[PDB]
């Protein structure tokens, strides 16, 4: 049939193609259709497990597990006529991706000790000791993505809103604030993309995305976590309702150093007058569940008896009382103006003043509350994401000190936690399978019990289409919860 995909998302512009800082999920999914990597995940899967050949062809690694050599495809060439993907590149690449200075993502590199070209289709990576979990770190998601030396060299700043990659679709245009316009690459080594065009419109708003879907006007629409858009949805058999994973969680990180919140009191107050529960039933639990700690429930070494605080806002209010707030506590949250994260803040709005506490909330554009929270601005923020399966990810990212929001090193350290230092370290390392899960379950623990952050529900990424798109593969999951548009998609007459 037609060639040409239109598809709606909740993000109001672009902030950055450059995959080593894309971190919303509209920019990491236009990464995910402009960018691969070394080895990427099966089309249509989140996880690891499925992890198969993409720039290289094959790969092999020592005894000891500590240097790996990866063959590189030929003639894989860059868009835009920058020529073949070599070894260069790669060594670029990864370098750029372990750097505080020049990437996000750095932290999860820490064990790379050194890339090297060996020749121009041969890359040897050394690691400082062994990285059970290297080919997920190698793979197209966050810091995997190979981008070309030359482009990024010359190009710059610029180089985020005029991205080069060697995946399937390149960026043609950008309309700010509008859409992005996305073209097949012609050139791409799998075969040539059955879709010619790509129309990436910017529909933060829910009413004229779904009047925009309901038109014919969209292929594709961004939905939410509420039941009453999946049951509307499905009620016409020409949608699709596709549900993704993995299930990003959703946290109230609360910053333990600033008053009133350095009182664990009145972090237990808040804990006590929160509901995950009433949340997942009231969203709707095809979808969304409470989960019972702090990382997302697919994760190896995930706690299901961390020991979350029950809801008893009695408790709240007799703890601000035996904090010095017999009146409640009020707060100013910086809150994300994406529809999901700012009904969620509402629900909890609403929730929190059982317990005493009045929550104002100040909004601001997902994208520009992204760079504020990570500037120390919010005093509690809630950011909902999911990470590699693996604890470690979740616990180092947003727990361990060193990701602490104001140092070189930061990352998603919020709630500046300190308390679950030494096990993470020591769990990232152990040897003995039990142990390492123990490990991982302790820092939970601690980090549930200090209050640092308070879980609310993970949700499935949730998408409409309509039956004439067919993906090529089973949407089971996909790093961002997004879908995946690769080569393969296709329209039916
Ligand atoms: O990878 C990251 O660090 C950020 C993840 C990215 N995910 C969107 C997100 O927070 C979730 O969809 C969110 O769980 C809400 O919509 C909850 O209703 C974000 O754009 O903020
Ligand atoms: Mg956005
Ligand atoms: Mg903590």
């Amino acid at each position: 049939a037609k060639t040409e995909l239109s598809m709606g998302v909740a993000s109001e512009d672009v902030t950055t193609l450059d995959p080593h800082f894309a971190t919303t999920t509209s920019d990491r999914t236009l990464v995910s259709y402009i960018y691969g990597a070394l080895v990427r995940f099966a089309p249509g899967s989140a996880n690891p497990s499925s992890i198969e050949a993409d720039l290289a062809e094959s790969w092999e690694s020592n005894a000891d597990q500590l240097v790996w050599t990866f063959k590189l495809r030929p003639d894989v060439k860059w868009q835009g006529g920058y020529g073949n993907v070599t070894a260069d590149d790669v060594v670029f690449s990864l370098d750029k991706a372990r750097d505080p200075k020049r990437s996000a993502f750095s932290g999860d590199y820490a064990a790379i000790q050194k890339v090297e070209a060996v020749d121009a289709k041969t890359v040897r990576i050394t690691l400082t000791r062994r990285v059970p979990s290297l080919l997920a770190l190698l793979s197209n998601f966050s810091g995997g993505f190979i981008i070309p030396k030359k482009a990024f060299k010359e190009r710059g700043d610029d180089f985020k809103r005029r991205p080069v990659g060697f995946g399937p679709f390149q960026v043609e245009s950008i309309q700010p604030g509008q859409s992005v316009t996305l073209t097949a690459n012609a050139e791409y080594f799998r075969g040539k993309p059955k879709l010619s065009k790509i129309s990436y419109r910017f529909l933060n708003n829910e009413a004229a995305r779904d009047l925009a879907f309901e038109s014919g006007e969209l292929d594709v629409e961004q939905g939410n976590q509420d039941q009453r858009w999946l049951q509307r949805l499905t009620a016409n058999p020409e949608n699709v309702v596709d549900t993704i994973e993995p299930a990003e969680l959703n946290l109230l990180h609360i910053n333990i150093t600033k008053p009133p919140f350095n009182d664990i009191r009145v972090r237990q107050a808040l804990a006590h007058t929160v509901n995950a529960a009433q949340i997942a039933k009231y969203r709707g639990e095809r979808v969304n569940r409470a989960v019972p700690s702090v990382i997302p429930s697919n994760n190896l070494g995930f706690d299901p008896d961390a020991g979350v605080l029950n809801y008893d806002p009695a408790q709240s209010k007799k703890l601000l009382a035996e904090a010095g707030f017999p009146n409640g506590v009020t707060v100013t949250m910086v809150a994300s103006q994406l529809p999901g994260l700012e009904s969620l803040a509402q629900l909890i709005q609403a929730q929190v003043a059982e317990g005493g506490f009045t929550l104002n909330l100040q909004p601001v554009e997902h994208a520009a509350w992204h760079q504020m929270i990570r500037k120390d601005l919010s005093p509690i923020v809630l950011y909902g994401a999911a990470r590699f399966p693996i604890a470690d990810y979740y616990l180092t990212q947003f727990y361990h000190s060193a990701s602490e929001i104001g140092k070189p090193t930061q990352v998603v350290n919020f709630s500046h936690c300190n308390v679950a230092d030494k096990q993470i370290e020591a769990a990232r390392t152990e040897t003995d399978p039990n142990k390492q899960i123990e490990l991982w379950k302790e820092a939970q623990k601690l980090i549930v019990s200090n209050v640092c952050a308070i879980p609310l529900t993970e949700n499935l990424g949730t998408w409409a289409r309509k039956n004439k798109l067919g993906w090529g593969f089973e949407l089971k999951g996909s790093m961002p919860s997004a879908p995946l548009i690769t080569e393969q998609t296709y329209f039916k007459d």
